[PDB]
């Protein structure tokens, strides 16, 4: 219905993102202030940093904070709170993010790269996923989408983590200590039973402002938040189903698309950079731009190395390695990863990176979505 509706909307910004970027009557005022400074502080506090930055804090940090949501009713409830039903998508992911990284990153053991493969290539774009899955009439999903949502989630979610971890942490002490009361606070609210949903939003922005210089640690937040939101239907309704459902609307329209205009808009002109000029370049671009359509051959070895006591779930068979097909779509969410591993470290690169995953990921949105519509 509406769930595809997004997927359109979304692309629809990542072109205008284009245009605005090589347009050369926009393409100055777009990278001009896409990159000013602009120091925010509210009374005594002053934070200082990059508006992109701003909006990427800001806006990853709420998309994450649903997917926090969900990730916790999956797991709590739905499609993986069992150590049965989850096996699969977990073994299909916990595999779904170590080949694309073991074939990037061993396409690329030298230097100011070996960061970026750790991820990159990992995370799939959620969002475009299932949009090009909507497309395809209505038969043979609902149970086939509710799969691919545990890997994405699981993928990406998992990335986030590896790296906030593998980053040495810049644990600012003060901050280091705010996050904690903070955090401590969303538990003992959590426990004397309160639902009323706005609190726990505002601890949130506390605990978000508390972190934010780190990108990586404030986007967590929002999935440490959409995990302490309440969710036992015990109160006669449940206050993180009711959030996780106003908010998906304007994540996947106002969100996950406006984070699209800021980061997408890639500049290819200037130096046109000719066919191999692309997939020639280190891994850096043909790594990632591989290790994303060479990434489904990770699920047909690893959620196929399932004939050992793993059942499928009212699936569809081999229909199911070109689910893995459109999990080598990070779109969205890789150009974040990959602003994570490069954005205020050498970002020249960056703009490949985007180009990178940006053609792997179109040459696998189709080249996976035909495959599926000849089936039915």
């Amino acid at each position: 219905s509406s769930d595809a509706s997004g997927g359109i909307i979304l692309i629809i910004a990542a072109i205008l993102a284009m245009i605005m970027a090589n347009s050369g009557a926009t393409s100055g005022w777009y990278h001009d202030f896409l990159e000013t400074p602009v120091q925010l502080r509210v009374g005594s506090l002053e934070i200082n940093k990059n508006m992109l930055l701003w909006i990427n804090d800001a806006l990853m940090a709420v998309f994450f904070l649903l997917v926090g949501l969900e990730v916790k009713r999956e797991l709590m409830q739905g499609s993986l709170a069992s150590l049965r039903q989850a096996a699969f998508p977990v073994i299909a992911a916990i595999g779904g993010m170590i080949v694309p990284a073991l074939l990037y990153l061993a396409f690329n053991y030298a230097d100011p790269i070996t960061r970026e493969g750790w991820a990159i290539p990992a995370a799939t774009d959620i969002a475009f996923a299932l949009g090009v899955l909507a497309l395809l009439g209505s038969r043979v999903p609902l149970a086939l989408k509710i799969f691919l949502m545990a890997l994405a989630i699981i993928d990406d979610l998992g990335a986030i983590i590896i790296i906030a971890l593998f980053y040495t942490n810049d644990l600012s002490m003060a901050s280091l200590g705010v996050a904690a009361v903070a955090i401590a606070v969303l538990a003992v609210l959590n426990l004397c039973g309160a639902r009323r949903t706005g609190v726990y939003i505002l601890v949130g922005v506390v605990l978000w402002t508390a972190v934010l210089k780190s990108g990586v640690h404030a986007t967590l937040a929002g999935v440490i938040v959409g995990f302490f939101i309440p969710l036992k239907e015990k109160h006669g309704r449940s206050p993180a189903k009711r959030l996780e459902h106003v908010l998906h609307p304007w994540v996947a329209y106002l969100i996950l698309p406006l984070f699209a205009f800021a980061n997408a808009g890639v500049s290819l002109q200037g130096v046109t950079l000719d066919g191999l000029t692309s997939i020639l370049p280190l891994g850096i671009i043909a790594g990632l731009l591989i290790g994303k359509p060479l990434g489904i051959s990770l699920f047909c070895w690893l959620a196929l190395r399932l004939k050992l006591a793993h059942l499928p779930e009212g699936t569809t068979y081999q229909q199911i390695m070109v689910v893995g097909i459109l999990c080598g779509i990070g779109f969205t969410m890789s150009i974040f990863i990959a602003s994570l591993a490069f954005g205020s470290v050498d970002p020249e690169l960056i703009n490949w990176a985007k180009l990178g995953i940006l053609v792997g990921s179109i040459s696998s949105a189709v080249i996976g979505y035909s495959w599926l519509r000849v089936r039915l």
